[PDB]
């Protein structure tokens, strides 16, 4: 349902450069900030699509020339994968699993490398995929600096403060190539996720979802991801993925997407449709509370599991045997 | 291997006095408490028939006449089976479970009415089966605390000390009738299994054998117990118990059992046999050292099995929902 920008520009976006995939979506509501619906989903810890925060507003002027002359000469973290599916991996726990082997590949380069790279592959016609990571701090140049300052720090502080969060973990600048793809993860944080520049489609799953979307060994490099490939899916692996139900929502410039701690998300910048630029808030979520309502949400058991796959490696002196004692648990006891 | 009784009086028992089961077995060590060997066994934490401890020599003379007189009137807990499997419950545990229904009863009643109602079974010709479990304390008569006093109190309490075991924490009277079964379980205690009259067949499996065993939840009522029966094994339900090797030895008057903790044990009363009188001492086990070693034991691997099992119970709220989480885990992920 591609929303027509304004001034008869044409449909913002059509359906041939959205992906296929096997499940079913139903709509993220797009709302305006003062909606009391609005608030009423992110006090549930249920995704929103707000239309008029204003949170990056200088930030909508971005683009590559615009960036490259006033970040200034720094150090920009730059991820490369061949396929259009970008694997994230902490390196910390790579030595638990020798036989991984990392898909995608980090270097640190400028602005100007960042650029030049990314014409490059244009130019050629290849198929090398690049997304830039950075975090909006001091060592910016001054005039990115006045931008970050101009962002709506009124609308998110007063968010932070009605919904009890802790403090502002992360702050992200997200660069990537059309047809860029980050596959299905959570994060343990609360997120306002800020389009800039051209469109995302995100894909959301509920916490409950879990049993669906079989996340990683909590020791494995690809923690909180999801091993189900979306693109060909393993049905006798993973015969619950032919149950997920997501939620969707195509993303533009000034749209500020809520995703609620412990939410999968699918983020794929669309086809055709040019660099796509985001910027991310993640918070710290909020103490839980002393009064325990023992009707447990999905996300409280997700940590739980956590817990007990982090405290077991621990004991056992190796993350390797944690799945064999879990089975030695299970089989004939509880399944 | 029926050993001889002196003075001619022929072999202490016959094999078809033992029931038949599925799987093999090999002898526990007969030996001297003065054979090097046998402390290196219980040092071990393996099992030993020590032949010549004179632990419960002072008992050597008990039976149902000399107990009747000499106990004094008071309360002995008797626990009834209508089969010959004795199927202890804990009742503490029975709410979580509302779906079980005991197969054993217990009934305090004196000693007297006890070697009645063992009387009226017999001559009923009836089958049901009566058990006897009373600790040994000072409410008992004045002779049988000079026969418990007369215990190898010395021989005992070295081996306390030297194990680095902990304090004594029960001391159980033991009277069964011919044929009587207690099936598999282990006991989180170091145990001096202390034969009186009458012949019991001891099958122990050490503590890695968990996986061939099959446990009951740790919240349920049958908790420590195996779920096999032992006399009809459902291999659909309990595969490896197709794999399962135990040690076993017969023990009669004078014998001395060490049943390391966390050993299975599974015993029997020898049919057609008589009566079987049997004296237990528990021990609390030696604290962890702090230096741990990395291999790690079995019996380790079950306490932190029992632990998870027991945590995930309080921290759902709820011991039944303690399996779909379980699973929730594994399915995909660790399986
Ligand atoms: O505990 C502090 C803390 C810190 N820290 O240390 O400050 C860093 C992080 C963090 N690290 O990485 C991400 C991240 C997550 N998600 C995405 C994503 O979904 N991108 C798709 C798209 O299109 O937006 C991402 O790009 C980055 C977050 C989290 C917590
Ligand atoms: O933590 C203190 C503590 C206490 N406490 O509270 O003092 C009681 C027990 C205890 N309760 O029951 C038994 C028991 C176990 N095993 C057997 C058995 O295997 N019998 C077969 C045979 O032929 O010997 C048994 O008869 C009784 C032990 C354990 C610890
Ligand atoms: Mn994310
Ligand atoms: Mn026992």
């Amino acid at each position: 349902e591609p929303r027509e920008e304004a001034g008869a520009l044409g449909p913002a976006w059509d359906e041939s450069q959205l992906r296929s995939y096997s499940f079913p979506t139903r709509p993220i509501p797009r709302l305006s900030q003062s909606d009391p619906r609005a608030e009423e989903l992110i006090e549930n810890e249920e995704p929103v699509v707000l239309t008029d925060t204003n949170l990056v507003y200088p930030a909508l002027k971005w683009d590559l020339e615009y960036l490259q002359e006033n970040i200034g000469n720094g150090d920009f973290s730059v991820y490369s994968a061949s396929t259009h599916k970008f694997l994230y991996y902490d390196e910390k726990k790579m030595a638990n699993f020798q036989n991984f082997k990392p898909r995608s590949n980090r270097e640190e380069m400028k602005f100007h490398e960042f650029v030049e790279k990314l014409q490059d592959i244009q130019q050629r016609g290849g198929e090398e995929r690049l997304y830039l990571q950075q975090t909006l701090n001091d060592t910016v140049g001054r005039k990115i600096v006045m931008d970050f300052l101009g962002f709506n720090w009124n609308w998110i502080n007063k968010q932070q403060g009605k919904r009890g969060w802790g403090q502002l973990t992360s702050n992200l600048l997200l660069i990537g190539m059309e047809g860029n793809v980050t596959p299905a993860h959570y994060d343990e944080q609360q997120n306002f996720f800020a389009q800039i520049k051209g469109y995302k489609r995100c894909i959301l799953f509920p916490p409950d979802q879990f049993e669906c979307l079989y996340p990683y060994p909590v020791h494995h490099p690809c923690d909180r991801q999801s091993q189900v490939d979306f693109d060909n899916p393993d049905y006798e692996r993973f015969p619950n993925f032919q149950n997920v139900v997501g939620y969707e929502t195509v993303v533009g410039p000034g749209d500020v997407l809520y995703i609620p701690m412990y939410w999968w998300h699918h983020i794929e910048s669309l086809l055709n449709g040019g660099i796509t630029i985001t910027v991310n808030f993640w918070y710290k979520g909020a103490p839980t509370p002393k009064r325990i309502e023992y009707p447990l949400k999905a996300h409280q058991k997700v940590a739980i599991m956590r817990n007990i796959e982090k405290m077991l490696g621990e004991a056992l002196g190796n993350p390797q045997e944690v799945g064999p004692l879990l089975n030695t648990m299970i089989k004939g006891r509880y399944n």
